[PDB]
């Protein structure tokens, strides 16, 4: 099965196509801008975005929205974590940690579905921690400095495939894909 | 003159209204949410804004978006001021500066205004430097670190009427005004 993929980010692309590749589903990027509407939640934009998509892209698709929340930060940069690492960066992360107690911070990522005239939502979290130190070549954005509860490697240090079967797009996946073959034989 | 300001910022609208209800217009307030895009200019949330208002709100009608743009973070907040500093905050815009050497900053404001199926744009630009402690109880959001440029005083320690006088907002005004006299006698 074929599903497009409205995005901007190669990164993802990778991601998502490696994860669902292996079950028989080709993913097609799709370079179609859509309004990205400032929101306190990641769902929200993600509604917005297949509302606007609907009728100028070829069916079915999707799009994802995530971020970085970080808790003594509250949430920042969240919704905003593109631009906020286009910015500052991840200097201006650690710059903003120094002295911080608790480096707790989680990674969310909402999948948009549509198909035949309906929208669906899958999300996926992992919780994990604000390194002090950026480590790794792998992946993109925050991946040097966040560290998965249970492992000692950034995200930036793993594969596509060990990043997946621990990140929140993974998880955000993985109920995507069940969705998939209930629904969708 | 009356004109419907769509905004859910109260301290734009006082000084909105206090800087042109003396040439004999009246601002009127109104609590319309409108999607605010994300997006790399001012101007593009303000384009998308009016689109979104025009035929669900009174006319004429106007509506501001602005933002602090500080150099040594690459324009950081900007665009999203508004989430910045509900999250981090002044502390975290100063935490962010500690050992900056340029501490140039600008707030800019641009007004869209709609009447008779047509949008209009107005721009100001203030420059000035961030301060290292926030000082005043005036005005709102940045303005207990941000010192314009020639002042030895930062926005919140000034009074409505002098912050308009200096501020971007001020001159935003200024050129929607003259352009209010000239072409809507
Ligand atoms: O909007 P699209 O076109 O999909 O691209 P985008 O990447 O610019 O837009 P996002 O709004 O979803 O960006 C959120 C940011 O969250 C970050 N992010 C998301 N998943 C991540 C991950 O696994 N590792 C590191 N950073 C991640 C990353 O910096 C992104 O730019
Ligand atoms: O969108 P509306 O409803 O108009 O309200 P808002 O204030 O939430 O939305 P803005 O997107 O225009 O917010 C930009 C932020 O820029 C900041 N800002 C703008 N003008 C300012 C000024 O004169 N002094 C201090 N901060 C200012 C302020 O923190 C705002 O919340
Ligand atoms: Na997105
Ligand atoms: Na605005």
């Amino acid at each position: 099965m074929k599903i497009f993929f409205i995005t901007s980010n190669p990164g993802k692309v990778r991601e998502v196509a490696n994860f669902l590749g292996t079950f028989g589903i080709e993913i097609v990027q799709l370079k179609h801008e859509y309004p990205e509407i400032q929101a306190e939640k990641l769902e929200d934009v993600v509604d917005f975005g297949i509302s606007w998509l609907k009728g100028k892209v070829p069916e079915p698709f999707m799009i994802e929205d995530s971020g970085l929340f970080i808790e003594s930060l509250k949430g920042f940069p969240g919704v905003y974590s593109s631009y906020v690492y286009r910015t500052i960066g991840l200097e201006g992360i650690l710059k903003l940690m120094e002295g911080a107690e608790d480096r707790r911070a989680y990674f969310k990522s909402v999948i948009g579905f549509y198909i035949d005239g309906k929208a669906y939502k899958f999300s996926g979290v992992t919780w994990g921690r604000i390194s002090n130190e950026k480590r790794g070549t792998h992946g993109f954005g925050y991946d040097p400095i966040f560290i998965p509860e249970g492992s000692e490697k950034t995200f930036a240090e793993m594969t596509i495939e060990e990043k997946n079967a621990l990140s929140h797009r993974g998880k955000a996946l993985k109920a995507f894909f069940e969705w998939l073959k209930v629904n969708l034989k």
